[PDB]
């Protein structure tokens, strides 16, 4: 008895992980979505009490894809007719429901096919984007006010980011920021007039007689980038003029001088907004702190409040310039910047004082700032046990930085080593999210003493099911190379016999600041591979990886497709050395950046891997977007770094692919890593006459995540691997 | 015993079939482009002379891929900067060499990116199309006369065809026709304005940062087709001070009622031209015989003088209505039409008499009329031995239809059963081209007494090489499916022993009027599969087959994806029961239409086939072009045949692929059978949960014939086939 974790078990999602999605509406309560009905909870005692139930919205017809309640709690936006676009972007229909009269507002409805809706942070004002133009609703039922008239499809964006700004810059779609109070409405405008369009076919259902051509403004390496502008309009003046004027906030000169980006915008106070800019050469960054001049009605940014942040050994921040966390009065803020020893830590900034004051240690980094009160500052880091693959919640005392307390480390050191967190409105309560190494564990706490209130979810059910199946184990250790340690991860098969020689599959990503070796508990393809197929699925964070200091993260600066690739190969060598690895059966696979590395490795001529699989890989850095690529590669010009752009392609290694079994896969409708990238790979292989396996996924994007598609690829991928290892 | 015919041999083309392409310049001489230079031959004796060392242009500065001599023998049109477009179309730069002065003409040269060029039929005039407009030069060095001014890229085509007219109705890019002595220049105009555009990506060289979107006006089943017009312009009456006047020939009235096509144009005399129109529902066809009117300047197509060609069982013609062959005085003509019983034979017409008279009859078909003189009518049919997969040159006496003589049947019955022919201007001499069952044989003959003058190329070189290798054999036989007999062929391994069992691959195409079973000698992939891998490669012509009468051909009318596919399973099912076939190792593959039938068969649930390979297949008929599809399917409308359109798709059979090993191959830049076709097959198989093998070829067209992609696709297929069998 006691079966194993089968492929179907994975694909069919038999053994599911329970979550506990919260949503703090106040500082004492939160909303819990239970599919059918959505009730509210009292953090204090844990009172149930339904806020809105299933039937409360029946006889409606359209299935409510999502909700969103106004701050003042009088209205509720109903999101239906949802139509996903990119990662965060999506078009949809909206209806507002009045809770003070249990009536569905029917006048002046929000336009169908609206791109984005935002409640004001206070009250019940609305701001939305339709046809790339911003509109404002002072009252949910009254007609709205047009804010911009320049909106133009694929050309001018107001209130919404373009493709690149959504995925790489703001890692979000919304390009508008309501002032804390709700008086001002700040927004960015993107001009993509000059930006080249990526075009690819989209077949749709058989019913479509003619394929469609999807064309999106997408700037590739060194191409023409969109331009940006920032505006701030006063919504209180809307009911007084007819056409409120949007004040523009320009400069800095050090930015206007050349190609630049808008990377951050966060309000500090009712009349103070901070803005961060970045040159296309992401080695320099400028933060302006602007105040509203009640006299001129203009926004001013004193140079005495301008903070610069440049990097010499690489780029600024992990993926973008750090984020500002202002204190209440808005006269100072906290930011995560690498110290002199190249480690990312928190330091205190005085808006008019240029030098910050670090408040955190050394060898280890702070992952992010979670909450800031008058008392303490809550942050998550990997300081505990010195393991960079772990994550915990610490609390540092603002009046004595020598007083730092870990709030999650000892809650359950065995089962919980990787934490996430969510504080209530004023940080009176917080929910902890343990995701490993044991089964997820959700708990609620009160900030006063950090006393555990109760267990919201312990996945007890799942624990009972998994003890009936031969689950694999996971070793998280490190290996020392060139007098410096690099962590690796290994999903070991049931009853691991260090005497036997197992076949090994190297799971790889290796991108800048990435981390494949951690304490997170997972139920993925690797689980099945080790549990059923008895294959060791190992991952290694070599040079280029992050969370271990710049010295390591910046190793591949201006040099992608090198050390990151080399270390990956060496990890295997180091693994076989351990003696429980069958050298004749060593594979490697990755997705996107992983596909890139997997492919660069398979073409190294090393002779360490027998076969490999590349999914939606990158072939040459000139085919990827500007913001990400240039951040590490610089410019594809002979004056900058063109030389390395051409030396790091996968096509240039085509000839060496004759020594390994290769499997190429990619979705034909991938807006991120274009099908073009794999198209050039196959073509090069055909030119040097190298036989390989190929698989394309009609109309699948980068995720190739559609239910059927997802099941189809892992199934195909599996036959490949079993065949390469001589299984079953 | 010697070595076998390996996959490399085929891919590297180590064994080549010598050819002998000649081009008659008169009734007594022909040109033969030898290695470097071009020579002229006197058919009478065999002696020849040089015409130009080719080295004459060693310092032309450009590479030349073609040399076109004026019928005059006075000028040479040199073609360079060749850039291929579709099957026939392409653009190029041109230059003219004046032989009278042995010098390149420099003044008023032809525009770069020219789309087409053609000498007058007799002297040295020129009609070329540039930027979709027509131009005419009366003399190589003189200015060009602008014939048309309406040309427009992807919208209006003057003198040139659009994608569909190029591939499905004229099998050519040229859309202009000179009159016999070159006085008149007839041309068609295509308006593709409302025609939808197929769009796909072309990634080009690694260097291109952004993929380019190729887009071409292509009418799929039932979409808006291009409209067409016909004009005739007089080249002897055009000034450089006045725009040319092109008279338009309209009608027929029976054709303007709905959508129609211009499917044929053939001059009858210096002032008589014939036109054949075909309704969008390729059931009805009308031929006009328009005459020029001196004192009017118009062209009159007298009714009563027009002939109608219709069918009640299918479409007209094998692929389109046959070409007319007018007599000397152009008062009567001969043309191949279908019998009362459905067999194609030569009918004798009179431009005024409605009914014609069949001059040939029987249960076999005339493949095509090759030459006509006052004495005889030379044609090619599959009468001999009664096997439809054979071809011979026959001639019938025009004064006594009882006196017909085969001119090729007995020359070499063992080696030659499939002939081609090429007569000289006045059919004084003719070149017979034998293509099987043995090595190609090229010979010359004189019509006066059908004497065999001399051997041109007997392929003696290649013969000696082959006997040093174990070559497979070919069995051309038949089986009887309830009353009717259908022919098949079998590529058998070396030293075939019926006492042994062999794995079988069913090479299929099976589209309307096709023939995969014949006597032609081929040196393809199957050669290797049988010679090296000892695999029997069988082909079978079932319902829908051609050259065997209409009862067989029109059998799949309005019903594609039925009998031709089912008969493929039946043929294969009986093949297994032959004794030398390993019923456990039977595969099937096809290209294009062959891919569709392969896919339909694999998804029929027969269980007869173990694995199959589909190359650039058709998945659903609404995806293919109008002219071709609708010819057999009509329109995809519920009032018409929309139901079958929906019933004959590949994807609908997705769930049935769980019992077979499928390999889907397709070129991303296939402009003919769009990649979309296979992208829908792959998607359907993913929705049903069927795992399969796939292989796309970026930027490859329907042919997948680029040097590398070619060697690559056949290498991937071989691994698959032998993996499925071993
Ligand atoms: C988005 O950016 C584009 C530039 O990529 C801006 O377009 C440019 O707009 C200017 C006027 O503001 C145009 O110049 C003017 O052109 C007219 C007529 O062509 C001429 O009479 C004037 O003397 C002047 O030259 C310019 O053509 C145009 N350039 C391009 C490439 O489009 C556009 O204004 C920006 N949109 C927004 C909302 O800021
Ligand atoms: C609310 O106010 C804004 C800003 O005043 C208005 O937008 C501006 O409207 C003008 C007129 O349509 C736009 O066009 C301009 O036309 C002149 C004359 O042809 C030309 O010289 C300018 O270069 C410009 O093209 C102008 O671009 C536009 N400016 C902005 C920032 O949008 C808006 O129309 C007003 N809304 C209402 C309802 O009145
Ligand atoms: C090629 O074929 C075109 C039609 O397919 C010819 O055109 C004609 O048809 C158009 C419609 O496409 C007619 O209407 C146009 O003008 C009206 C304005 O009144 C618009 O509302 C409409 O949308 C069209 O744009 C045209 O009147 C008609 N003639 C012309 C000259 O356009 C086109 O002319 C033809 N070209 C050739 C060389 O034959
Ligand atoms: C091929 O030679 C032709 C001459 O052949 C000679 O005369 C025959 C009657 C016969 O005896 C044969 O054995 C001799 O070699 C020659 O044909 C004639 O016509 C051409 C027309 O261009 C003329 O130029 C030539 O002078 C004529 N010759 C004679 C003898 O009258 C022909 O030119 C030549 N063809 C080629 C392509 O070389
Ligand atoms: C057809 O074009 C070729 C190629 O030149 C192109 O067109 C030119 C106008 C210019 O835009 C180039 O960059 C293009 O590549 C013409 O080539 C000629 O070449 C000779 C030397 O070899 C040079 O002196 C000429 O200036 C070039 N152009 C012309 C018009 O002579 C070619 O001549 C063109 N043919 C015709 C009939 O115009
Ligand atoms: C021949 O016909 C063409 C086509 O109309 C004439 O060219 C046009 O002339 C007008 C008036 O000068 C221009 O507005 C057009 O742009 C020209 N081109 C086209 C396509 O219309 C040409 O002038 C005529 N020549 C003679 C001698 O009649
Ligand atoms: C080509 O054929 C045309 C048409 O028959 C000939 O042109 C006619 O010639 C006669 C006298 O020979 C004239 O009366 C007619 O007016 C001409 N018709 C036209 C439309 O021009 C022409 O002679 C022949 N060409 C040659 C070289 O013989
Ligand atoms: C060519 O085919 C058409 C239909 O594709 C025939 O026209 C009629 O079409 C209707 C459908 O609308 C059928 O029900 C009829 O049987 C068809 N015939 C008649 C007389 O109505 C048309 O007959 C065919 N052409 C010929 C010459 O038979
Ligand atoms: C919050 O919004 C603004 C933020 O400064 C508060 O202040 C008003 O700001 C406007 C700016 O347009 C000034 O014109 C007013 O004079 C300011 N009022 C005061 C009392 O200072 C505003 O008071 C707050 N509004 C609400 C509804 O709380
Ligand atoms: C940030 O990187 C840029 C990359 O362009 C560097 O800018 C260029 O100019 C410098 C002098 O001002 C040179 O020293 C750099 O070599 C040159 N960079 C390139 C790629 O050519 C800039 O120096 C860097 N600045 C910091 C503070 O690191
Ligand atoms: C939860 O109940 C609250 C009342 O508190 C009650 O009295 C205290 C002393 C405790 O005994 C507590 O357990 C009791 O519930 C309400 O004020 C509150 O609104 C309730 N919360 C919800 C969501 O209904
Ligand atoms: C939204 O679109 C639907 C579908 O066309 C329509 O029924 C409805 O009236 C629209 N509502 C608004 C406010 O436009
Ligand atoms: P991929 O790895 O895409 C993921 C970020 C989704 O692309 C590289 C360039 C990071
Ligand atoms: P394919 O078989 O194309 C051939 C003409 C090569 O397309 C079908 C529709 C006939």
């Amino acid at each position: 008895s006691r079966k194993t974790y089968t492929l179907t078990d994975y694909l069919k999602n038999t053994y599911r992980l329970k979550l506990y999605s919260l949503r703090w509406i106040s500082d004492h309560e939160y909303l819990y979505k239970q599919e059918n009905n959505i009730l509210v909870f009292n953090a204090e005692y844990g009172n149930s009490s339904v806020f809105l139930e299933n039937s409360t919205f029946d006889e409606f017809g359209h299935s409510i894809n999502d909700y969103s309640i106004s701050p003042d709690g009088q209205f509720i936006l109903l999101e239906y007719n949802y139509v996903k676009q990119w990662r965060h972007s999506y078009t949809a229909s909206y209806d507002i429901y009045d809770l003070n009269k249990r009536q569905l507002i029917t006048e002046e409805r929000i336009p169908n096919n609206t791109q984005w809706v935002t409640w004001s942070p206070v009250g019940h004002k609305l701001a939305y984007v339709w046809n790339n133009d911003i509109y404002v609703k002072i009252e949910p039922n009254l007609p709205s006010y047009r804010i911009t008239w320049t909106g133009k499809e694929d050309i001018i964006y107001n209130g919404i980011t373009d493709w690149v700004y959504e995925e790489e810059v703001f890692s979000a779609y919304s390009a508008l920021w309501w002032s804390p109070n709700g008086t001002f409405l700040a927004y960015a405008q993107f001009n993509d007039t000059e930006v080249p369009l990526i075009e690819y076919s989209f077949y749709s259902d058989e019913s479509l007689q003619y394929p469609k051509t999807v064309r999106v403004p997408y700037p590739k390496a060194g191409a023409v980038n969109p331009t940006v502008k920032f505006f701030v309009v006063n919504t209180d003046s809307l009911s007084s003029v007819t056409n409120a004027t949007s004040i523009q906030i320009t400069a800095p000169a050090s930015m206007l001088i050349g190609d630049h980006y808008l990377c951050d915008v966060t309000w500090a106070t009712q009349e103070r907004i901070s803005l961060q800019w970045l040159r296309r050469i992401q080695n320099y960054s400028v933060m302006d702190i602007c105040d509203y001049d009640e006299s001129s009605g203009r926004w001013n940014c004193l140079v005495a409040r301008q903070h610069i942040e440049m990097s010499t050994t690489g780029w600024v921040g992990r993926f973008r310039p750090s984020e500002p966390h202002f204190t209440l009065d808005g006269n100072s803020f906290y930011k995560i910047i690498s110290n002199e020893e190249g480690y990312r830590h928190i330091c205190y900034f005085q808006i008019d004082k240029k030098d910050c004051t670090f408040i955190t240690k050394g060898t280890w980094e702070v992952i992010g700032i979670e909450a800031l009160t008058s008392d303490y500052l809550y942050y998550i880091s990997n300081e505990y046990k010195g393991m960079p693959g772990g994550r915990n919640l610490y609390k540092i005392q603002l009046s004595d930085y020598t007083k730092v307390t870990c709030l999650s480390c000892e809650l359950n050191p065995e089962r919980c080593q990787y934490y996430s967190v969510s504080f209530s409105k004023e940080a009176k309560y917080y929910q902890l999210r343990c995701s490993g190494p044991g089964l997820p564990l959700y708990t609620l706490h009160s900030s006063v003493n950090d006393k555990g209130l109760r267990v919201l979810e312990d996945n007890s059910a799942l624990d009972k099911m998994l003890q009936n199946v031969q689950m694999p184990s996971k070793k998280l250790d490190f290996i020392i190379l060139n007098e410096t340690k690099f962590w690796y991860q290994m999903i070991l098969p049931p009853h691991f016999d260090k005497s036997k020689k197992y076949p090994l599959l190297l799971d790889v990503y290796a991108g800048p600041c990435s981390q494949k070796a951690d304490t997170v508990f997972r139920l993925n393809w690797a689980t099945y591979l080790a549990s059923t197929e008895n294959i060791i699925v190992a991952s290694f964070d070599g040079r280029g990886s992050g969370y271990q200091g710049d010295k390591i993260m910046h190793a591949i600066n201006r040099r992608l497709g090198t050390f990151e690739v080399e270390d990956q190969i060496e990890a295997a060598r180091q693994f076989s050395k351990m003696g429980f690895v069958d050298n004749k059966r060593i594979a490697i696979w990755g997705w996107s950046y992983g596909g890139y590395v997997t492919s660069m490795v398979l073409g190294s001529g090393s002779g360490v891997f027998k076969c490999g699989i590349a999914v939606a890989p990158v072939s040459r850095w000139e085919y990827y977007d500007s913001v990400y690529t240039e951040r590490y590669m610089g410019l594809p010009t002979p004056e900058d770094n063109l030389d390395h752009y051409r030396n790091s392609t996968v096509m240039s290694r085509a000839e060496n692919f004759k020594q390994v079994e290769y499997l190429l896969i990619h979705g034909t409708a991938d807006d991120n890593v274009h099908f073009q990238q794999s198209a050039q790979i196959s073509k090069a292989l055909v030119d040097v006459g190298v036989d390989f396996q190929a698989m394309w996924y009609t109309d699948e994007d980068h995720g190739i995540a559609s239910s059927t598609a997802h099941q189809h690829i892992y199934t195909h991928m599996s036959h490949f691997i079993k065949q390469c290892f001589s299984l079953p």
